[PDB]
């Protein structure tokens, strides 16, 4: 709605596949957690926001940045917004502006350690 | 909780990866619905639950039984419930008791329509 | 000059990534499908178009049905395709290389609703 | 009797399904790894349990480190196992074909923590 606590864990999933933000809300902020016992090192998180037609290229540039890098390109600017890349009892929060999104486009979060994004998708819609 | 409504979409996912049943309950009532527009014979879920060492013949053997017998092997007595096999605009929903359930064991529940278990799938814990 | 793909029963194909030489004036990609499934179930195609265009190439294809084998006809985005087929099927396409720009992001994936997914690999000229 | 086997950066084997000849006495994987990714982040290795196992192997598999290549030593339901390697290297590993019994189902997966939603496929003896 406003604001979603998200869990990424040792399963290589998130808790939730689907995220409605209300569009008459000025911020959306996303909560991260790590359940589990892996560091991020092997099974790390991070949450990061884009359209679903830039998807593709933001994972495949994240891949090749690096642990040391979150996976994300630097100043990619397709990456609507995103968090750090977390390991087992680590948390992080990100605080977006809505209108940075519109109404009828298709938004998708992932995560983009190496193969994680197979796995760790989902929709995010305004509404 | 005590029930829960889940949601199975034409992008091939359940809208949750995560379950809580809670011990204290005799029943537990999951809702399952289609949003979407694709009918049931080329983007069909059903919901079923086996624990996580059964999943894999579960769906083995479901693939194998066709449309029909909702990708299900019938009396299959790894398969905890299930649900029917929906399709876009349907809805089928499913009590079991919560005792065949114990502690500390692994449930996962799943979607056996070819190929969705890759992502059609989550873990149901008791608490 | 060719490469030979495999979608199978388990919604995945034997290859995520292909090279293509740019001194080569035509590609050709076989496409088999092992396994028992009919095409209704587990039909596949092998469909190229930008990194940047796929999404937008699965969701109409997705839309215009089996009956057009989830592609839609002329769209502009796709460079290449074969037909959509099932198991014990096969097809092949051939594409002008030129086509292709060296430096440039290309994908290739199944266009059958929720196979992309996984059916999706990386193509570049080189 | 030997099979050719590859996982590649995108978290895949090149083949999801082996049929071994009961009529062979013993039966080779040798195992490869496309790619750029080191051991640590994208290790693949090629392990052999029953089907109902496998939930348990990788379970207890994750749990070991990468120190133990992501499986628990002296495994009794692991079958056969290659060693956890990163892009570029090799591994080979030769099991008796008696140790498997027809009509069984029979998976390979790897252990790398998550790889197995994936990397998977299934063996059986005929
Ligand atoms: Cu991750
Ligand atoms: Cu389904
Ligand atoms: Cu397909
Ligand atoms: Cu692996």
């Amino acid at each position: 709605e406003s604001s979603v606590d998200i869990q990424g864990n040792d399963q290589m999933q998130f808790n939730t596949n689907a995220i409605t933000v209300d569009k008459s809300c000025k911020q959306f902020t996303v909560n991260l957690s790590h359940p589990g016992n892996l560091p991020k090192n092997v099974m790390g998180h991070n949450w990061v926001l884009s359209t679903a037609a830039d998807m593709q290229g933001v994972v495949t540039d994240g891949m090749a940045s690096g642990l040391d890098k979150d996976y994300l390109k630097p100043d990619d600017s397709r990456v609507i917004a995103h968090t750090k890349l977390i390991g087992s009892g680590e948390k992080d929060s990100v605080t977006f502006d809505v209108p940075k999104l519109k109404e009828g486009e298709q938004y998708m979060f992932f995560c983009t350690f190496p193969g994680h994004s197979a796995l760790m998708k989902g929709t995010l819609t305004l509404k």
